[PDB]
C-alpha cells in the first residue's frame, strides 16, 4: 500500500504545503510546492507511519522540542560552533488514505551514512577522523541532553553526512529516544515500562544491559565504544553478540580495568592516550550526574595536538 501518490501536494498542520517524491522504513523525497516535481537534489525528506506507529510519535515529538529551526541556530549562534549535527523539522501532520490514519514529518535530507564509508575504507577510519567525528557528537549529545533527551543508540549507521558539506556529520533515528529528564526531573535508576528497547548489542550502555533507563553518561559510554570499533575494526564481544550476559559481563570487566581495555584492542599495548582518558573520565558519571562536555572535547584535542593537527572541522574521509 503506496503512502503517497508521486507528485501529490500535502499540507501540514501548521499549512505549509510540500510535493512528494520517489523513495530514498517508508522515506520519500519532499521539497516546496512548485509547478517543478520533486528531483533527486531535494532539500527535504517525508518520513510516513500509521498513526499508531509508537516510535515515529516519540520522533515528532523530540524533533517538536528540540529541533526547530530557530532553536537549533540561536545554540550555534551562543555556543559559537561552525553547526550543530541535529537534522531540522520542517513540518507534520495527519494523512487520510484507503481509510487508515498516518502520520507524517519533513526533516533535513542527508548524504550516504557513515557505516556505508566505514566499510568502503576497510572498516578502519583514521584517528584524526575519529577525533573529528566525536569532537562534533559531542556538540550533538551536549545539545540534546540539555533538551532533556539521551539518544541511545549512537552508531556509524545514524549518523550522516550533510548532502552538500562532506565535513558536517548528523545524528539521526530519535524513534527510540529517551526523554530522562522531563521538566527538570532525572528519571530514578529503575526501568521504564514504556521502553522495551536495549540499543544496539554490540555498542549498547551497561546501564541499557541491567535493564536501567538510558542516561546521559550512557550516550558517551556509547561513543566510547564507537571510537574503538572506528579506530580498530573490533569490539571484544563482536564474537558473540547473540550473548547478551557474556557481552554484558565483559563491559562491567573492561570498565573496572581500561588498561585491560587498552590491550585488548590495541596492538602491542601502544594505544591513543585520549581514547583511555575519555573511558577514564566516562566511569566517573555517577547515573544522575551531568557530563563535563567541554572537558571531554579538551581530552579529544590533546589527541588532534599529539598527532600535528587541531579541530579544523576536516573529517578527511
Amino acid at each position: 500500500a503506496e503512502q503517497f501518490a508521486v507528485g501529490e501536494i500535502i499540507t501540514d498542520m501548521a499549512a505549509a504545503a510540500w510535493k512528494v517524491g520517489l523513495p530514498i522504513g517508508c522515506i520519500y523525497l519532499a521539497d516546496m510546492n512548485s509547478s517543478e516535481s520533486v528531483g533527486s537534489d531535494a532539500p527535504c525528506v517525508v518520513k510516513v507511519e500509521p498513526s499508531d506507529n509508537g516510535p515515529l510519535f516519540t520522533e515528532l515529538k523530540f524533533y517538536q522540542r528540540a529541533a526547530k529551526p530557530e532553536q537549533i541556530q540561536k545554540w550555534i549562534r551562543t555556543r559559537k560552533l561552525k553547526y550543530l549535527g541535529v537534522p531540522k523539522y520542517w513540518g507534520s501532520g495527519l494523512h487520510d488514505k484507503n481509510g487508515k490514519s498516518y502520520r507524517f514529518m519533513i526533516m533535513d535530507r542527508f548524504g550516504s551514512d557513515l557505516q556505508k564509508i566505514y566499510e568502503a575504507n576497510a572498516k578502519r577510519f583514521s584517528r584524526k577522523t575519529v577525533l573529528q567525528l566525536s569532537l562534533r557528537i559531542l556538540d550533538i549529545l551536549e545539545y540534546i541532553h540539555e533538551h532533556e533527551y539521551v539518544h541511545g543508540d549512537i552508531k556509524a549507521s545514524n549518523l550522516l553526512l550533510n548532502y552538500k558539506n562532506p565535513d558536517q556529520v548528523y545524528l539521526v533515528d530519535y524513534g527510540l529516544a529517551y526523554r530522562y529528564c522531563p521538566e527538570g526531573v532525572h528519571k530514578a535508576y529503575a526501568a521504564d515500562p514504556k521502553r522495551c528497547h536495549d540499543g544496539t548489542i554490540e555498542f549498547t550502555s551497561i546501564d541499557a544491559h541491567n535493564g536501567v533507563a538510558p542516561s546521559r553518561r550512557g550516550d558517551l559510554e556509547i561513543l566510547g565504544y564507537c571510537m574503538i570499533q572506528w579506530l580498530t575494526g573490533h569490539l571484544p564481544w563482536e564474537d558473540n553478540l547473540k550473548d547478551p550476559k557474556y557481552v554484558r559481563d565483559s563491559k562491567i570487566r573492561y570498565r573496572e580495568n581500561i588498561a585491560s581495555l587498552m590491550d585488548k584492542c590495541f596492538p602491542a599495548a601502544n594505544a591513543p592516550g585520549e581514547i583511555a582518558k575519555y573511558m577514564e573520565t566516562v566511569k566517573l558519571l555517577d547515573y544522575t550526574e551531568k557530563p563535563l562536555y567541554e572537558n571531554l572535547r579538551d581530552i579529544l584535542l590533546q589527541g588532534l595536538k599529539a598527532i600535528g593537527s587541531k579541530d579544523d572541522g576536516k573529517l578527511d574521509l
